[PDB]
């Protein structure tokens, strides 16, 4: 299945890497839509997580480490999978990249998020967004 990644290397390519946060607008409240409380989202929202992304051959691997998390998740392109959330949701997941966004949608309980990252100007900038709450993360490598 060499030869069938020939566009999957392409697109994935540019999201390849070690970001660490450097800027980040309305996570505290993001959170908040979580469901988790005032003292979590305001302890993680003054860290500078580290994401790092890498692949192998098509399973792509999402590390995010920080003063209080080290979690990561691993999956296929538009394969739904079972994600247990570093805030403790269990939720259904399914990841998919198109037009050069990676979008992430996590269902569970009748509720929805959307993490959705682009590279713009060599920066991974990553929107988060639940029932109208918007959160605007951005990482350099
Ligand atoms: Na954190």
């Amino acid at each position: 299945l060499g030869t069938e990644n020939l566009y999957f290397q392409s697109m994935v390519e540019p999201f390849l890497g070690t970001w660490k946060l450097v800027s980040s607008e309305n996570f505290e409240d993001y959170m908040k839509e979580l469901g988790v409380n005032f003292a979590a989202r305001n302890m993680a929202g003054l860290v500078k997580p580290t994401v790092t992304i890498s692949v192998d051959g098509k399973m792509m691997t999402i590390r995010t480490e920080s003063s209080f998390q080290d979690t990561k998740i691993s999956f296929k392109l538009g394969e739904e999978f079972d994600e247990t959330t570093a805030d403790n949701r269990k939720v259904k997941s399914t990841i998919t990249l198109e037009n050069g966004s990676m979008i992430h949608v996590q269902k569970w309980l009748g509720k929805e998020t959307t993490i959705k990252r682009k590279i713009v100007d060599e920066k991974m900038v990553v929107e988060c967004k639940m029932n109208n709450i918007v959160s605007t993360r951005i990482y350099e490598k």
